[PDB]
């Protein structure tokens, strides 16, 4: 439901085909918060629940509001926790597909994780999803050093995190029918691209 541990958890000798890395937004709960269980749902219809690993971004990511201030989005603290996350999927399970995702601060923690991990990891996320991405305007759009077809954002009118302001408005607070239909619609897509079907 809000916690989901499975790339920590699951037994190297039995990898998935596919591991899904999600950071949730300023304040929710567990690792996944309000948006990750809907998309991890519906990657689990398509894959089956053995072949796909859900993992939230816990430990040191707090996901505390003030660090969408600092300079990358979030905090230096955060960052390397997903760092460690893809570097763990990587070591454990190689031949796995990767795909990504985040909302608010955890879209900001996702397109700065990417931006500085190896070529070698980053060129196994097959697709990555950004909800309400706060650094939206001033990386045009794109995580750097990403290819843009593998990106996918959900920015929606009126949400001013979008359009290089901080204000939580109430369109920041409405990617559900997102996070239930069209995200992981996406990411399912990009997997059977590289993977077949």
């Amino acid at each position: 439901r809000t916690t989901r541990d499975d790339l920590i958890n699951g037994n190297s000798a039995s990898c998935a085909d596919v591991i899904f890395i999600y950071a949730r937004g300023s304040t929710e709960t567990g690792n996944l918060g309000t948006l990750g269980p809907s998309i991890a749902s519906n990657l689990e219809s398509a894959f089956g629940k053995d072949g796909v690993w859900i993992q939230g971004v816990g430990g040191a990511y707090r996901a505390t509001l003030g660090d969408n201030a600092l300079p990358r989005g979030t905090s230096s603290a955060a960052i390397r926790e997903m760092l460690g996350l893809f570097q763990q999927a990587n070591t454990k399970c190689p031949d796995a597909t990767l795909i990504a995702g985040g909302y608010s601060q955890g879209a900001a923690l996702a397109a700065a994780c990417i931006e500085d991990l190896d070529s070698a990891i980053r060129d196994k996320i097959a697709g990555t999803v950004l909800f309400g991405y706060t650094k939206n305007l001033q990386n045009r759009g794109r995580i750097p050093n990403y290819p843009a077809d593998r990106t996918k954002v959900f920015c929606n009118t009126g949400d001013l995190v979008c359009t290089g302001s901080l204000i939580v408005a109430a369109p920041h607070l409405a990617y559900g029918p997102d996070a239930r239909g069209p995200a992981p619609e996406f990411l399912i897509e990009k997997v059977r691209a590289v993977r077949g079907s």
